[PDB]
DNA sequence: CCGACAACGCATCAGC
DNA sequence: GCTGATGCGC
DNA sequence: GTCGG
């Protein structure tokens, strides 16, 4: 892709703003808006030379245009010199890079005056499970995950999840099952033939697997853990002497056998992939969502979910060829 | 002008 | 105690 | 903030 050289001050500058209005504003919305607009212009293979250049990308508007015209003429973004200043708005948003501190948290921290990692350790208490374990592991979750690495991490996972029962499946999906050579986390989808729609959710499934690899000391921590999700933190053990590696999140889904690769496809991405694939199973006349495709009658009326039991299955039905995980990308 | 913008499982907080 | 709202994960 | 019914 284009060289960063190119726009980066303007990329930079965009995603700037959009973690502020993610922790600062909590506009959500505006957050991605700044991001996607972003995001285009980063694979734009031309040097922007004005705001109304920007703006014929789909994503760009008015306010954004006026903000690039602005950082070429001046080299910076008075609003944006102004955020960096306050003292209150880098706090805010310094805290929501702690896992489990989200705006309304790190609003509240600031607040009654807690704004730094120190004030963080100092007031334990204060902060709930899921913070204590993003403020323990701050710096590893800032770091991101190697291919080889995930390999390992799924040679594991694979081990003991077939140990604990041979019928169970598991797919590492995420950029990672497209080759991706660096990941931020890992996200394993599982699940078991006992578990369909209409069976019995054996509260012991996700259950089991989490507990073996508790076991094998590979799952370290947990953040959160029901019948269906599991969020936690891993890590792969070291050599003799050597160094050990940094703590990593995952996340393990159990899934309904009817719903798996349905849903295989849908968190394997990406996302841009996976609107081509919303709007032509329109066309050809089905919906699309995580867990099924249904088939749609003459006035929108879905009917019963179709029956699937592999990717290509919904790639048939959509009379599409298999696209490889690798050729994903979009 | 104005609503959608992805979504929902889980942990914790508010309220009865 | 229970039901519903809200915060959070990106 | 941007898109579009
Ligand atoms: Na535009
Ligand atoms: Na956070």
């Amino acid at each position: 892709a284009p060289q960063e050289t190119l726009n980066g001050g303007i990329t930079d500058m965009l995603t700037e703003l959009a973690n502020f209005e993610k922790n600062v504003s909590q506009a959500i919305h505006k957050y991605n808006a700044y991001r996607k607009a972003a995001s285009v212009i980063a694979k734009y293979p031309h040097k922007i030379k004005s705001g109304a250049e920007a703006k014929k990308l789909p994503g760009v508007g008015t306010k954004i245009a006026e903000k690039i015209d602005e950082f070429l003429a001046t080299g910076k973004l008075r609003k944006l010199e102004k955020i960096r200043q306050d003292d209150t708005s880098s706090s805010i948003n310094f805290l929501t890079r702690v896992s489990g501190i989200g705006p309304s948290a790190a609003r509240k921290f600031v607040d009654e005056g807690i704004k730094t990692l120190e004030d963080l350790r100092k007031n334990e208490d204060k902060l709930n499970h899921h913070q204590r374990i993003g403020l323990k592991y701050f710096g590893d979750f800032e770091k991101r995950i190697p291919r080889e690495e995930m390999l390992q991490m799924q040679d594991i996972v694979l081990n003991e999840v077939k140990k604990v029962d041979s019928e169970y499946i598991a797919t590492v999906c995420g950029s990672f099952r497209r080759g991706a050579e660096s990941s931020g986390d890992m996200d394993v989808l599982l699940t078991h033939p006992s578990f369909t729609s209409e069976s019995t959710k054996q509260p012991k499934l996700l259950h089991q697997v989490v507990e073996q690899l508790q076991k094998v000391h590979f799952i370290t921590d947990t953040l959160s853990k029901g019948e269906t999700k599991f969020m936690g933190v891993c890590q792969l053990p070291s050599k003799n002497d050597e160094k050990e590696y940094p703590h990593r999140r995952i996340d393990i889904r159990l899934i309904p056998k009817d719903q798996y690769y349905c849903g295989v496809l849908y968190f394997t991405g990406s996302d841009i992939f996976n609107k081509n694939m919303r709007a032509h199973a329109l066309e050809k006349g089905f919906t699309i969502n995580e867990y099924t495709i249904r088939p749609l009658g003459v006035t929108g009326v879905a009917g019963e979910p179709l029956p699937v039991d592999s990717e290509k299955d919904i790639f048939d039905y959509i009379q599409w060829k298999y696209r490889e995980p690798k050729d994903r990308s979009e």
